[PDB]
């Protein structure tokens, strides 16, 4: 029992072996990617995800599918597969990644603790795993900070507090593209910014004493920011 099977880990090579001569049980594991049990999930990936090399069509339709399960994984293990699968997919199939991450970020909601961890994963992933795609999405979305409409630049900022210690390098040339954000006529975005400006500073110690100094400086008509300074001024000043 297939199911049953990948639930303990067990027979994996087999499965692997048999979706791959098989059609019908390829489907099968696609369709218990959406099973109750994580490591059922876990292990089904691992085998597509195998297959895929050789069958570029199943790269697009998993690649939605780790979207939603980012969304939905709750255990640290179905996490990490779903990290590595998408570094592997920023070595075999770049421009998909290129293409489709800021699909993601535009449409997912993305404003919750246990979504902005298992993001931060999958794009620590794809910058170990293909640091030029990684500057050059960097790129994609820091484009996006001078849109007209609030919600591209929100989706910039997005996916800025998804940065992480890997891609951080990639950001850092784009400051004051970031912090302009401050002079913003629209609150909800100056707060935006002050958010990704904090989330940025506590991964490096000479931009957290500029993001500090900056934010103490700052006087705001909106509550919905002056709160948001204020909060933030408080976590930094503990490092």
């Amino acid at each position: 029992d297939i199911r049953e099977a990948l639930a303990n880990g067990e027979h994996l090579e087999k499965i692997l072996i048999m979706a791959k001569y098989d059609e019908s049980v390829l489907k099968k594991l696609i369709e218990l990617l959406d099973d109750d049990l994580w490591t059922v999930v876990k292990n089904a990936i691992s085998i597509i995800m195998v297959i895929a090399k050789t069958r570029e069509d199943l790269y697009e339709p998993m690649l939605k599918k780790l979207f939603s399960l980012l969304k939905k994984s709750e255990a640290i293990p179905l996490t990490q597969e779903i990290a590595k699968a998408f570094g592997q997919m920023a070595k075999e199939k770049p421009e998909l990644v290129k293409s489709m991450i800021p699909v993601l970020f535009a449409n997912y909601r993305i404003g919750d603790e246990k979504t902005k961890i298992n993001v931060s994963y999958a794009l620590e992933e794809i910058a170990k795993a293909n640091p030029m795609l990684m500057a050059s999405i960097v790129r994609d979305f820091m484009s996006m900070l001078s849109s007209k409409n609030r919600e591209d630049k929100l989706t910039a900022l997005n996916f800025i507090e998804a940065m992480g210690e890997n891609s951080f390098k990639y950001v850092n040339p784009f400051l004051p593209r970031i912090i302009n954000l401050l002079h913003d006529g629209d609150e909800i975005v100056r707060a935006s910014a002050v958010e990704a400006l904090v989330h940025l500073a506590t991964l490096n110690d000479k931009l957290r004493k500029v993001v500090i100094k900056r934010l103490e400086e700052l006087n705001d008509t909106s509550s919905l920011v002056n709160k948001t300074v204020k909060e933030g001024i408080s976590r930094l000043l503990l490092l």
